[PDB]
């Protein structure tokens, strides 16, 4: 294909992230970024810190401007401060082009870089209503699309660790099947409605409105598939149900306890697959994605293969994390304002699946205002 040099160009360890190298100021400082697109911020880590094997030297790069403003990104489970800059940016392994980004040189930070996780800073790839300090910081990937003709749209292979990131297309070697896309109901974060979900075929029959309570987005840098509350207790009802032939510890599908299995024999077949619907293109129709327990028990860095369940809740609505992508190949269509999701090119009994399409009917009602 056209984009094979951006093929394999992520790296990770398991429930660590994934990141691409880019490389920044003159002369080249070259660093791993997480790909990120449920933040809009472009930061590197700019001063030592235990966790980070090398950092950006702001005073060895010649073309580093300075905007002589502070940034602070704060979340529930870290954050980070830094001053603003402009520097050359450019991504080996990704579009042949270099361009003029903002930068946000982190000199503090709480919780927020992972020890091991090779990675040394953030590349927010959403929309700039979600940017700090404020949506007039213009995020890399709108630099990107208006200083060069690479077209408005990338694509994510999360392999469940390696994957693809293709910036300006979509690669076709990436996946099988067809591709089905979403409406992307509102640029800030990547904000999609589901409108049904199933547990092995079984509806969860709970008011749409639920599932997307207060949003529904697609999040690379979110390990789980993140759950409201009321949707997370009916979800963990019925899988504790559909997987009866083995009991676990209430605290496992809390993810406060693992189970381990001796190695290669986890019994995959015992635990349910779970299926999202999506609202689709055309008036009525919807379409499904299937994941198996492959994608939802993760994990955990012997004779012993320990699991942890990645279905967990959340406050703050729906968030189809790393869980979820890594059984697709997700294309993030922002010309169109759409996303697709197709089966990933990356066991003998069940696969992943994109399916449609189907006949859903008042999905409108279902978004959060
Ligand atoms: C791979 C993950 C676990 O590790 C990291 C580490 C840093 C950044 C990210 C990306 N990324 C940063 C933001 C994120 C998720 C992961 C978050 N997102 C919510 C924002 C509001 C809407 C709903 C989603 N809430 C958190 O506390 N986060 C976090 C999670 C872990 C650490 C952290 F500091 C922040 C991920």
């Amino acid at each position: 294909g056209s984009f094979v040099e951006m093929v394999d160009n992520l790296r990770g360890k398991s429930g660590q992230g994934y990141y691409v190298e880019m490389t920044v100021g003159s002369p080249p400082q070259t660093l791993n970024i997480l790909v990120d697109t449920g933040s809009s911020n472009f930061a590197v880590g700019a001063a030592p810190h235990p966790f980070l094997h090398r950092y950006y030297q702001r005073q060895l790069s010649s073309t580093y401007r300075d905007l002589r403003k502070g940034v602070y990104v704060p979340y529930t489970q870290g954050a980070w401060a830094g001053e603003l800059g402009t520097d050359l940016v450019s991504i080996p392994h990704g579009p042949n082009v270099t361009v003029r980004a903002n930068i946000a040189a982190i000199t503090e930070s709480d919780k927020f870089f992972i020890n091991g996780s090779n990675w040394e800073g953030i590349l927010g790839l959403a929309y700039a209503e979600i940017a700090r300090p404020d949506d007039s910081l213009e995020p890399f990937f709108d630099s990107l699309v208006k200083q060069t003709h690479v077209p408005n749209l990338f694509s994510l292979q999360l392999c469940g660790v390696g994957g693809s990131m293709i910036i300006g297309g979509i690669d076709h070697s990436l996946y099988t099947g067809s591709l089905w896309y979403t409406p992307i109901r509102r640029e800030w974060y990547y904000e999609v409605i589901i409108v049904r979900v199933e547990i092995n075929g079984q509806d969860l029959k709970m008011d749409c409105k639920e599932y997307n309570y207060d949003k529904s987005i697609v999040d690379s840098g979110t390990t789980n598939l993140r759950l409201p509350k009321k949707v997370f207790e009916a979800a963990v009802k019925s899988i504790k149900a559909a997987s009866s032939t083995e009991k676990f510890p209430d605290g496992f599908w809390l993810g406060e306890q693992l189970v381990c299995w001796q190695a290669g024999t986890t019994p995959w077949n015992i635990f349910p697959v779970i299926s999202l619907y999506l609202m689709g293109e055309v008036t009525n129709q919807s379409f499904r994605i299937t994941i198996l327990p492959q994608q939802y028990l993760r994990p955990v860095e012997s004779q012993d293969d320990c699991y942890k369940f990645a279905i967990s809740q959340s406050s703050t609505g729906t968030v189809m994390g790393a869980v979820i992508m890594e059984g697709f190949y997700v294309v993030f269509d922002r010309a169109r304002k759409r996303i697709g999701f197709a089966v990933s090119a990356c066991d003998e009994f069940r696969t992943a699946a994109v399916e449609g399409p189907f006949v859903t009917l008042d999905m409108e009602d279902c978004g959060y205002n």
